[PDB]
């Protein structure tokens, strides 16, 4: 009876011990395992009891390694990697990785045939090439996440290594079938059919099963066990069908499946995602430790009894030559990918070519070859050379990559990061000091040994023009830091998607590394300019495509061609989603950029000593913002329905995020137990996942609905009825100027279609559908100050000023028309004042807008032209009028944000400014 | 070749479909599976292809069910429940479940022998009894948590059912060995040895392996894969060693192991805990669906071809009889557990006896019996009756338990809960309305179809003396709700342990649903009165136990008795930990209760209109708080070292929780990226887990250290040196009075040892080590006002008032001695004023103390006896003096919290009150 429990349990214990011991040491733990296996070799040669307990797991069948270990390893490697970052450059890195692996494998095969003294043929040479070209992503990604080198470098290395592993496995399987089973003979047609199968019908099958199971899981809500078991059963079924047909080359199918399940994040809850990630990580860890222990035992038992010194000499030459080949291949290839539009610097190139670490896949293939060889020396030579390369790489490169990284400055100590950690540590120290000072005066905790508590406070973490150039450089660095801070603050507020945030911080770090450059709008255009591609032409053909009835009558197994009609709309819907999946992210960059830009403007205007530097910075940032908003408006005009759908999606996402924030604030205040908060969050999540299944296209609403749903017209049917009675429709062509600066208040505008340009005073802006022009002119009777030019053909709704005055006089309820108009113009004119004065850390646009929404416009008629100040109200803003303080005789004119030390003030009535002001009282 | 993939994958898919369909319907989904299995029976009898694909999984070996399915099911049921709640009721539930199960099994066996027409001996009858006495916890607890019946009832049912399953498995194994393998013959000695093995050496082995692996895992930090694989390997090794020796009765061992790994929460990360819970849940779900499908297929194929109508009649009689037996057993037992000190009401009794749901364990045992029987009719009768009872129970009881629950009012709609959900929903609606009003005025999102956004707002959730009795009843309910709110607020602030919070809410609900009583101090005493038990006597013997050296010299395999000396201290340390594990929770109740009281005394007095009700409520709450603090002080006096250790632990826990709060606040503000926050939280968690490994006992510091570490003496060596020079030591016995009311300000007193009572004018308190008495008298020169009586023997440090006046005159630095004293007395006198005035939702003692710590005592010399008010400062508190406002001539006397509308005011200098006041300026 075979005996396996002792070996498996001892290997698990040895993996645990060696993994915990070598956490601080620079070499990986796995080599220790190999070393331990070597010891278990020698003892097993002498004591027959250890041989009896080891030989049943050490000398396994090759089919266990080819069917159980390798698919698990490759699927975990393809599952852990973030697919979305791989997708932005998937085709380019695909061609790079495949051609590089083939070139390297052929070069190593020719070297093995020529340099070695053994008599090896060509089909036993590409086996050696494909064995020693299967790198490992996990070790290098762990190393790069340890010192924090770079996200892009890590994910590029991970993707290239995964592709290398896949095609190396395919090549090895083909040539193993050629060598060890010579009776299997095929012609050129059979070979091209097999290649077509492997490279087409495998990944297609995996994609099909992945999409079918995602469609299944989309019907299941609030059920984790079902999602877990369905995903695991689907993974096994994909592997089983792809492995009875394509043999080992079927692993590609499950690889593709992993990527699909790694991409979709709506139909699968995050708990299921983390459980599946941990499950496959544990399985791959088991397989890896087992493979290393077996390779150590076998290489000590039988592979080191037929080795000469010439073998060691060949091994060291081989180690030099594989790195030389990798470096030459990368250096030769890099001009081509630079030409094609892929960024590959030379420092990234040298790090990547020195970062090839051989892993357990090469050892598994070598073990399979050794098991199939039998008593021939080819198996021993294969295993010895593969283990030698693995140990040499794990000893040398895994330690010298830190030296190369520190020398080249891939991850240099960023003064931004230094200031951030210093500020966080200082705040932590102040908070701990305050907490300790509070606790030492408590009534109960008055006798504890405070030396230990004080020891718990230990927190530690590791005018020349050239001077003006240095000043503008550091101002640029501070601007980029403020931009990154704004991006992070927006993301934590539930305003930006993860992909949008990643793109923004990528552009930020590149502009930090650029030669005194900033975020370029031309570079930013790639976020939303992928709208005009083959999906658009396909949608046009599909909604352009009578003859159908004639064809169906002619048909009456071609009857299933009727299903073509049933497939006509669905594809259209599908392609709509693709356009949606390109438009939303675009907005999630564009609008987001806008918001961030405004904040950083104020920041530089409060920190640059030289006025010229801040002036030029403000100019370039403002023209970038203007270009972004113009392009956004043009995109809105180009494609109406998808824009409406994405705006509805954004509004619902913001509403649900703020409701969740209310839930958390209530739960932390003790008014809600865990059960009620859990249930209400469950309802919110159900509504969010329903929103994720909303239609990707929505018909554009008619202009009557836009007139009805004005932010101040809503509330009563009389208001909208009278406005509809007295509204005019106006059409304007290209290049027309509607009103000019200095013209009187003819009335109130409403952009219901098109894009318009509003310029005057040096300030300009672009307005789109839903915007309203000229409320101040119709309210305060002052002439207009901004000329509007029609950027394109524009339809507007014009309401005359006399009709608005009549409507104001007609309705005098508590939510008065004039009151609502003045409140709206008050918040719109008071937001920048609070932005300029209260520019502290932690106040975003959404929070300040909600805070102003809590406030109200306060009448001064009851106060008899003299406002009573208070310490209860957070802020008071002078919107209209002129305030006079008898104390010190202080005269302030609107608009202004008066200081908190300002006491009671009086007003004087005039025919040009009736006193109106805004207050935000506390709760 | 056996064919298994189709059956397993189809069963998984059918489980998914039936689980999704029956999420709303009342009956459980599993019966559907059984029904589907029935269909798969009939087809398999006709089509030979379905028979070929089914017969290799439907008719399995009994050893698969006895070795793979049952250990997984029992381990999962043992691993799911909370072990601490089971251990709290261990003494009664264990004996109740075991003896009641034996009584029920014997009764069912006798009924099977007598009522049925089959000729069965006693051993097969007891096998039948043990098969049909194995209930199921998961369905019952899922039903009880669905309608929210009760947590305690659910966990009691869960524990009792787990013990039922274990004992039923043991009895079944013994009688199966008696019946189906008659050659295995044993005497009385072999039987008692086997019973001793099963009931002693199994659980002991599981306990030993669990403790060893917990000790192993305690050396591993920030490593999830190692913890997961070590725990899984340990579980398998425990099962394997306990199954080659005890056969199926070895499952008890792994059961115990589960409980241990379910108890420890320090050495195992929460991520590992949730992964292990999900892993075992998925495995048990697989085993359950497989068992139900196989039992359906087998019961339709062969078990329903040898059934008469008398079998159905016997089945319905048996279904009546099992419920009758369970009810009679529970009703007969309940007086005994009520006498022994266990709460078992009749409503809980009837719900528990109607809530016994048969599960998959009975079906697995029936399948094993059917497989072992062969062609005899006993297997068919067993399987038919077991499946009939399972389906009858799952159809009837799983639906009528809701009817009984609603009729008896186990979970009635609590008006407290109704008010809480109504307030939360109202706040949610107001917040969503505010967010929508903000969004509809945005510059970009102005064209989205707002009908969908408005539809997203749809969120909803389902003077007579007798009148004075009703009023005091509702006031009591309001007081208990305020107490529960305070408990939840304290727990979310990182101040209470989960067990302490559970204990407090248990007392809160018991005092709510029982009479007009409140939370009783006598009932609360059980939290910290388990200190005086056999651990204390054992510690005394172990530290009273030369002679050992003489015995070792006499010995020089008794040499290993020298290890007894090495075993001497460790056990002592162990027992110290046990005492710590009893003291900490006591404080986590006691202090917590005090804080809860310090909330309600600031709430109900503002709510109750009648002075009598609030007066009596305040009286009873005050005397309860006084009893609690007196008992706490006596406990501190009883055991010094453990009290010092737990107080140090509490201080460090609070410091680390507040540092984590600061980290989260910084991360949400955008100043910290995800990586920096992750690393700093990792360091905080490392320090927290180091604190969890701190010594359980600490030597008491000398009084010199207590004098040195005064909250205001620290800062300079000269101050502490002079104080140590001029400090006197005083000793007082029982019943002595140190000072009396009206006596002159002799000086400051420091309590360094003992408990003292301070009473005076109607208010009284108890003071302990570290408290300071008489700062106001030594500062303002006012004579004393509260007498102090020595509750026990007390050592104090006495400092004369003249010496402190000399010290005040000697040191005049920026942190002056008088300044520090006045600040300390100012915050101590100003906390209750803010508690009374600002009694809003969300202000706790810690937050208000930190807010006052941010503030400072403001000098009035620079203001020339006229303070300037501002709107920047949050609050201003009058400490000493009399404020005069020339406007409206307002005179305010110390102490008072002036209103926020109070403007600038002047002061008049007097020899009795130098003007001093506290302010808390904003950031
Ligand atoms: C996915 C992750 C990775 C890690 C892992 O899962 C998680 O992978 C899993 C998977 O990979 C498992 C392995 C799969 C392959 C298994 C092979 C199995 O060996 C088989 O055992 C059978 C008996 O149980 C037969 O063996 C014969 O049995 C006869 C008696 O019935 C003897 O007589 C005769 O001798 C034996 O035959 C002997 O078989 C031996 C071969 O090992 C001898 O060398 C020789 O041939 C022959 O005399 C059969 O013939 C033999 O093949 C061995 O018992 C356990 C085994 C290795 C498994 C151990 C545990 C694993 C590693 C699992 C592990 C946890
Ligand atoms: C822990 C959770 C719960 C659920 C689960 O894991 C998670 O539990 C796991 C575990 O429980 C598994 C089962 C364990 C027991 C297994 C038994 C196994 O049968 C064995 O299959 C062997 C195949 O070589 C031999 O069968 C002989 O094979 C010869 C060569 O082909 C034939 O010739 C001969 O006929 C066969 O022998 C025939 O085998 C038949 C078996 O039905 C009869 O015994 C018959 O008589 C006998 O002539 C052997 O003899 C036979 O026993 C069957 O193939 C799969 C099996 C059922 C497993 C299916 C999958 C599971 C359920 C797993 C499942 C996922």
């Amino acid at each position: 009876a075979p005996k396996v429990i002792v070996f498996i349990s001892g290997s698990c214990l040895f993996g645990a011990i060696s993994r915990s011991l070598f956490k601080k040491l620079p070499i990986p733990y796995t080599v220790v395992l190999l070393i331990l296996g070597a010891i278990l070799g020698v003892v097993a040669s002498n004591v027959p009891l250890v041989e009896e307990h080891t030989r049943d797991v050490a000398h396994m069948d090759p089919h266990v390694l080819l069917q159980i270990f390798l698919p698990v390893l490759i699927f975990e490697s393809a599952f852990a990697m973030d697919v979305h970052t791989f997708m932005r450059s998937f085709s380019q890195v695909c061609i790079l990785a495949l051609f590089g692996l083939v070139v390297a494998s052929v070069l190593t095969a020719v070297l093995a045939m020529n340099l070695f003294n053994y008599n090896w043929n060509f089909s036993e040479a590409m086996m050696f090439g494909a064995i020693m070209s299967a790198t490992d992503p996990v070790a290098v990604v762990a190393l790069l996440k340890d010192l924090g080198a770079s996200k892009q470098l890590g994910t590029i290395i991970e993707g290239e290594s995964l592709l290398n592993d896949g095609c190396a496995i395919v090549i090895f399987n083909v040539f193993m079938k050629m060598v060890f089973f010579p009776q299997l003979t095929s012609t050129v047609g059979q070979n091209v059919l097999y290649f077509l199968q492997v490279a087409v019908a495998g990944p297609l099958w995996g994609y099909a099963v992945a999409k079918v199971t995602v469609f299944f899981l989309s019907h299941i809500f609030n059920d984790a066990l079902v999602e877990i078991t369905i995903t695991l059963a689907a993974t096994y079924l994909t592997y089983y069908i792809g492995d009875i047909w394509l043999e080992v080359s079927g692993v590609l199918a499950v690889v593709v499946l992993g990527l699909i399940v790694n991409a979709e994040k709506t139909s699968i809850s995050p708990e299921v995602e983390v459980f599946l990630h941990r499950f496959w990580e544990m399985l791959a860890y088991l397989a890896n430790t087992l493979i290393f222990m077996m390779v150590g035992v076998v290489v000590t038992q039988k592979a080191l009894v037929a080795v000469d010194k010439m073998d060691w000499f060949y091994l060291i030459i081989l180690y030099l030559a594989i790195t030389i080949i990798a470096g030459m291949v990368i250096s030769l290839f890099s001009p081509i990918l630079s030409r094609i539009g892929y960024g590959l610097t030379w420092r990234n190139a040298v790090i990547m070519t020195w970062g090839g670490l051989r892993g357990a896949v090469g050892l598994a293939l070598a073990l399979v070859v050794e098991n199939l060889a039998g008593n021939d020396v080819i198996g021993s030579k294969f295993l010895f050379h593969t283990a030698g390369i693995v140990v040499l790489t794990l000893v040398i490169n895994a330690t010298t990559i830190q030296t190369l990284l520190r020398i080249l400055g891939m991850s240099d100590i960023s003064i931004p990061k230094r200031l951030a950690m210093a500020g966080a540590v200082r705040r932590i120290h102040e908070g701990q000091n305050r907490t300790l000072n509070m606790l030492k005066s408590d009534r109960f905790l008055a006798d504890a040994d405070w030396d230990i508590a004080t020891a718990a406070c230990e927190i530690s973490d590791p005018p020349s023009p050239r001077e003006f150039a240095d000043m503008m450089e550091e101002a640029r660095l501070r601007m980029l830091k403020a931009e990154k801070i704004s991006y992070w603050k927006q993301f934590e507020h539930g305003m930006l998607a993860r992909e949008a945030l990643r793109l923004l911080v990528q552009h930020a770090e590149v502009a930090a590394d650029e030669k005194d450059q900033f975020i370029l709008v031309d570079d930013l255009k790639k976020s939303w300019q992928i709208k005009g591609i083959y999906p658009w032409l396909k949608r046009k053909l599909e909604d352009l495509i009578s003859h159908w009835n004639k064809f169906d009558a002619f048909i009456l197994g071609l009857r299933m061609l009727r299903l073509t009609k049933a497939l006509i709309p669905k594809l259209i819907l599908v392609v709509n989603g693709k356009i949606n999946n390109q438009l939303s992210l675009g907005y999630d960059v564009g609008k987001g950029y806008i918001i961030g830009e405004e904040e950083v403007g104020k920041i530089i205007d409060r920190m640059v000593d030289n006025k010229k530097i801040l002036r030029e910075l403000k100019h370039i940032s403002e023209t970038g913002r203007l270009q972004v908003v113009k392009e956004l408006g043009l995109l809105q005009r180009e494609h109406p329905g998808i824009a409406v759908s994405v705006k509805t999606r954004q509004a619902i996402r913001t509403i649900l995020n703020h409701s969740r924030e209310t839930i958390h604030e209530l739960q932390g205040a003790g008014l809600l137990d865990e059960m009620e908060a859990h249930k209400l969050e469950l309802t919110v999540e159900i509504k969010m996942k329903r929103l994720m299944n909303a239609p990707s296209s929505i018909p554009p609403p008619p202009p009557e609905n836009l007139l009805k749903n004005v932010s101040w017209l809503a509330g009563d049917m009389k208001l909208i009825d009278f406005i509809k009675a007295r509204a005019s429709l106006l059409h304007f062509d290209y290049g027309e100027v509607i009103v000019r600066e200095g013209d009187e208040s003819d009335g109130l505008f409403l952009i219901v279609s098109g894009l318009v340009k509003l310029y005057g005073k040096v300030f300009e802006d672009y307005l789109t559908v839903g915007n309203v022009i000229g409320e101040m002119g119709v309210l305060t009777k002052k002439p207009r100050n901004a000329t509007v030019t029609c950027e394109t053909t524009v339809q507007v709704y014009f309401i005359t000023a006399e009709d608005m005055n009549i409507a104001i006089d007609t309705f005098t309820l508590y939510p008065s028309l004039e009151y609502r108009l003045w409140r709206v113009v008050a918040i719109r004119i008071a937001t920048p004042l609070i932005m300029e004065q209260m520019a502290f850390q932690g106040w975003t646009q959404e929070k300040v807008k909600l805070h102003l929404e809590r406030g109200y416009l306060v009448d001064l008629a009851e106060s008899h032209f003299q406002f009573n100040i208070d310490a209860t109200l957070e802020d008071v803003i002078l919107i209209n009028g002129t305030a006079y303080n008898a104390h010190t005789r202080e005269e302030i004119r609107s608009p202004c944000l008066i200081s908190r030390t300002v006491h009671k003030l009086t007003f004087q009535y005039t025919a040009t400014e009736e006193p109106r002001l805004f207050v935000v009282r506390n709760a």
